């Protein structure tokens, strides 16, 4: 429910509702990140999720925020930007893909997060799928929920960054 | 479709097609009103809609965008306002109430926009019901469709305000 997300209290509790209200809606892995007015600081963004440890490390490190074409997006845009070979135009995006994909991120979508107070960030959620065609089957039969559930959260979680 | 809307090329044609969008899915009267980054100008701010023009006239020389708890709300929130006695609570608020209905605003939400670029808006969208139980009923099942094309309608709509 959209409801315990909003009336939860701490940090823990309202990432661990989001984060199970993304798996109940059928998604693997989550990030949800989301950056005060005017920042661009992407190594210090509030970040929460579950994509693993070591590739959060290397996104960091690489600055990957620079490559990674759903930041850009992001940043121009409030519609969501769905993880296709499309998406990445240059080279050093290709690489970044190369990893994603060894890193399990391979279909997936990133919802842009522009909150009330001027807040930037990104919900991005993947998906399992045997291939792209039943990932955007799957994707399309959730986005009205994914929808509403992005603004929750952006909502609720913007109150405790 | 959401497509003809991103793909529409004048102020006209744009807001034809928000406003058959709104229609087809059941609103009866609909608002979309947007302000560029840090303005606060409500009687300049773009605005599209069929909102009888006697009611817009009143708005404007009466500066309800100060009393309007709409107004404030989106001020401060991504989430989509409904139109309840409950939302108006000073008496000055209860008077803006009682002229709405008489203009024929009785059920309805406003949901707050907030562009990528900093926009700030609303879109308000009227319902048509014998009263508030059937209206709800109907926002219930809409919602997820209308969350989605408030979306659509600030990222085509931003480029031409
Ligand atoms: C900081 C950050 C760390 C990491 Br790891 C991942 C992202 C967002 N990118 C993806 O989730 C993604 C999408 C497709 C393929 C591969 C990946 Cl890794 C991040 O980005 C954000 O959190 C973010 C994005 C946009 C905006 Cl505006 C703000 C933030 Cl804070
Ligand atoms: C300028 C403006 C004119 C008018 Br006529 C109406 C509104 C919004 N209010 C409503 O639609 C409404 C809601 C409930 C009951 C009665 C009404 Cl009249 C307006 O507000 C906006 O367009 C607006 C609202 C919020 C933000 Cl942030 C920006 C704008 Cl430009």
């Amino acid at each position: 429910g959209f409801l315990e997300l909003e009336r939860s209290s701490g940090k823990l509790e309202w990432s661990a509702i989001l984060q199970k209200m993304a798996s109940d809606l059928g998604f693997s892995k989550i990030l949800f990140g989301l950056l005060p007015k005017d920042s661009q600081d992407y190594e210090n963004a509030f970040i929460v999720g579950n994509y693993p440890a070591a590739w959060r490390e290397h996104y960091d490190r690489a600055g990957y925020a620079r490559v990674d074409p759903t930041v850009s997006h992001c940043t121009q845009s409030v519609l969501p930007i769905f993880w296709e070979p499309s998406i990445y135009q240059t080279r050093k995006q290709h690489e970044f893909f190369e990893e994603a994909s060894a890193a399990g991120l391979v279909y997936g979508l990133t919802m842009p997060l522009h909150g009330a107070r001027g807040e930037l960030g990104a919900l991005s959620l993947s998906v399992e799928a045997e291939n792209r065609a039943e990932a955007n089957r799957f994707m399309e039969s959730v986005l009205p929920t994914l929808w509403m559930l992005k603004d929750y959260a952006l909502q609720s979680g913007a109150g405790l960054a």
